């Protein structure tokens, strides 16, 4: 993801400005959805949300705009267990042998003969949490095992936190509300307001270790490799408690990175360190933020942001729409000289021709030199000491740079890498003169739409990730909800797109209408004021209600919904229950089948409906996925989560479930491709809690779902 907030000292109008370019999946449980929420007098926010959540996750209001990027802080720790020498199912803490707890979950599996069979699976747990096995790295033998403690399993505040963000007035209010609750699971927050403040916060839920414990409690070999691993045989390595923290064991808000400026702040998934290089952020826990070389996207952004010239909205938009492959700036000059040094090497002629004509872009009409450049860079990354100027901590924005062609060993390996890359490109089936837009597409029914952009690891700010499918590259994730917000006199001016369009259902009018615009890179107004909404010739309006009494006076659930162009709903209600009612109904109209599928996943019922050979939209096998979510979303966990919700959040969720179900009752297939399927059914608030918790652990134990399912104690092997 990318984010840039510009303040009064650098903006062309002297006010705040925000570019939100989150990079997220184009399908599944993290597919963004645009909506505008209003409870007149006290809530008025617009942006995009994630499936099943009745709050705006990235968006803007009258005076404020905010967005998020995945951060580099740890949101869990691994614990290396010391096993009981007498018993591999017991482990030692302060030399005392403790038994592992055993939790069995039962999964129903649809077999080839259509019958259901029951599968029982044991999940072993320690005082820290479940055991995890990565064969060859985190084993469970007779000496050691590994447990995982996820900090967000106890974060019952996540929905309250975004509802609170949705009510924030300006940057200072937003900061207060986030630091007060500490409900953000695993993202940075960047924001700008009309008075020209630009805010960066690494304010998320992070395991807390007092500084004196961190070197003693770490596992050096695992930490050096990138895992937050601690000594689990020592009770002194438990997360530290500080009553200023909102949650037992997490890092107090005052110890997390914050930068409040009036020039700019930026983040492209590196640490807090170089958010703005004029004020580096340093001295934090390694669980929080480290001074690691920035990736090419952030290096690109900083190359465009530094200096003293004022920044216009158009400048930020074109940082996305230029599709510049910034990694080429570092190697392509040296690479093209090697090409000029080896004319008549027939093995390099096509590659060198394509790389020389190339516009250095990932545009629809960029030539095949992009493909040659990608395959080369995949090999260049594996070479040792091939940079002319290696990374230099005192030049962290300008290094590494160039190829060390003057060393004949580097020259030999680089030329071989280019030959191998050329061979791979030509081995694969791609026409002569094919262009990048001819290769990378998003399928919509039986047709394709050409998609610009390229992988973010090549320094394309418009990051697009794709996989080979048949004859093409199918987009699976990247640029998603785009929002560029400025604050002129009359109200917030928001511009952007939802790259993959509002609806995942091929029957919907809003299945590919913004994707056509994304292909052409034509961003649109995001209408927010009543005047803007009223000016839309596509405007449609629906009022819905159901429930208690209903008279001699207004009772029950009620919402007013207006849709503007591209199927963007604007939901007005007098309370949270009515607001949720409108959200659930509108979301179901566009995405009922998606939500039903993701609820099956979060209920651990994939194998029941689809058998063991299928996968979830997260690409986990159905039965391991079911085991994980049956373990994650046990009744006791859901009940405790529900009991911790505020009245307002409970009401939002109750309304959402009722509005979703209202659409299902009335649907006749106009926009719903799965009517009649046994897994498309009425939902409950528990189902929304299952989705919420599934999202909660995406920064923690969820990433280890396969490792949890694989964790079993050794037998009698040598």
């Amino acid at each position: 993801s990318n984010a840039i907030a510009v303040g009064s000292e650098r903006s062309a109008d002297g006010k705040g400005m925000l570019l939100a370019n989150p990079h997220f999946p184009w399908n599944g449980a993290m597919r963004f959805y645009q909506m505008h929420l209003t409870i007149p007098g006290r809530l008025d926010v617009m942006g995009a949300s994630l499936p099943g959540l009745p709050v705006v996750n990235i968006g803007f209001s009258r005076h404020l705009a905010w967005t998020h990027t995945v951060d580099t802080s740890s949101h869990f720790t691994l614990y290396r267990l010391a096993l009981d020498p007498k018993d591999p199912r017991r482990y030692l803490v302060d030399g005392r042998s403790l038994p592992l707890e055993e939790k069995s979950v039962a999964i129903e599996v649809r077999g080839a003969d259509g019958k259901l069979s029951r599968v029982e699976h044991k999940v072993y747990q320690s005082i820290y949490g479940p055991l995890v096995v990565w064969p060859g790295k985190l084993d469970w033998n007779r000496s050691e095992a590994y447990a995982l403690r996820d900090a967000n399993l106890e974060n019952t505040r996540v929905l309250q936190q975004w509802y609170s963000i949705n009510q924030a007035s300006d940057v200072a209010d937003l900061r207060r509300r986030v630091e007060a609750l500490q409900g953000i699971p695993w993202v940075n927050t960047l924001a700008a307001d009309e008075q020209g403040n630009a805010l960066y916060m690494n304010q998320s839920v992070v395991p807390y270790l007092k500084p004196e414990l961190i070197p003693a409690c770490a596992i050096p070999q695992l930490v050096a490799e990138g895992l937050p691993a601690l000594q689990g045989q020592d009770s002194r390595c438990a997360w530290s408690r500080d009553p200023a923290a909102a949650q037992a064991g997490i890092t107090p808000a005052a110890q997390l990175p914050v930068l409040l400026r009036r020039d700019f702040v930026q983040n492209s998934n590196d640490s807090a360190w170089l958010t703005n290089p004029a004020s580096p952020l340093q001295g934090f826990s390694p669980l929080v933020s480290q001074e690691k070389p920035i990736g090419p996207r952030a290096r690109y952004a900083l190359s465009r942001l530094q200096g003293k010239q004022p920044l216009e909205a158009k400048t930020l938009e074109e940082m996305v729409t230029a599709n510049h492959v910034f990694s080429a700036d570092q190697v392509l000059p040296d690479l093209l000289r090697l090409c000029r040094d080896n004319q008549g090497e027939k093995s390099l002629a096509r590659a060198c021709a394509a790389l020389a004509q190339w516009d250095r872009g990932a545009n629809l009409d960029s030539g095949s030199g992009f493909v040659y450049f990608q395959r080369f860079m995949q090999r260049f990354a594996e070479l040792d000491g091939a940079w002319k100027e290696p990374f230099d901590a005192q030049r962290p924005l300008d290094t590494p740079q160039g190829i060390a062609l003057d060393r004949p060993q580097v020259a030999t390996q680089v030329r071989q890498a280019l030959a191998d890359a050329a061979a791979e490109v030509e081995k694969s089936g791609i026409p002569d003169g094919a262009r990048w837009g001819d290769l990378q597409v998003s399928t919509r029914g039986q047709e394709r739409i050409a998609i610009p952009g390229g992988d973010g690891h090549f320094g394309v700010y418009n990051a697009i990730q794709s996989v080979r499918k048949g004859d093409h590259l199918e987009v699976v994730g990247g640029t998603s909800y785009i929002q560029l917000v400025t604050f002129p006199e009359e109200g917030p001016k928001a511009r952007g797109l939802l790259a993959f369009s509002q609806s995942s259902d091929p029957r919907s009018p809003h299945y590919r209408d913004q994707t056509e615009l994304f292909s052409r890179q034509q961003w649109q107004t995001l209408p927010f004021s009543d005047r803007q909404i009223d000016a839309d010739p596509q405007l449609q309006r629906l009022s819905i209600r159901e429930g208690s009494s209903d008279m001699p006076r207004p009772t029950g659930l009620a919402a007013d919904i207006r849709w503007t162009a591209y199927g963007v709903p604007h939901i007005r209600a007098k309370d949270e229950r009515g607001l949720g009612y409108g959200i659930g109904y509108a979301y179901a109209r566009d995405n009922a089948c998606l939500l039903a599928e993701e609820i099956v996943t979060a209920r651990g019922e994939r194998a029941r409906y689809f058998g063991s050979e299928g996968k979830s939209s997260a690409e986990l096998d159905n039965l391991p996925s079911d085991i994980f979510y049956a373990w994650l979303n046990q009744p006791e966990a859901l009940q405790a989560f529900w009991q911790a919700q505020t009245p307002a959040v409970r009401q939002l969720l109750e309304g959402y479930a009722a509005g979703f179900n209202r659409f299902l009752r009335e649907a006749d297939g106009k926009t719903t491709s799965c009517l009649g399927q046994p897994w498309l059914r009425a939902i409950a608030t528990d189902d929304l809690l299952r989705l919420t918790r599934r999202l909660l652990v995406e920064g923690g134990v969820g990433q280890f779902a396969d490792a949890l399912v694989a964790a079993a104690p050794p037998g009698a092997e040598k």
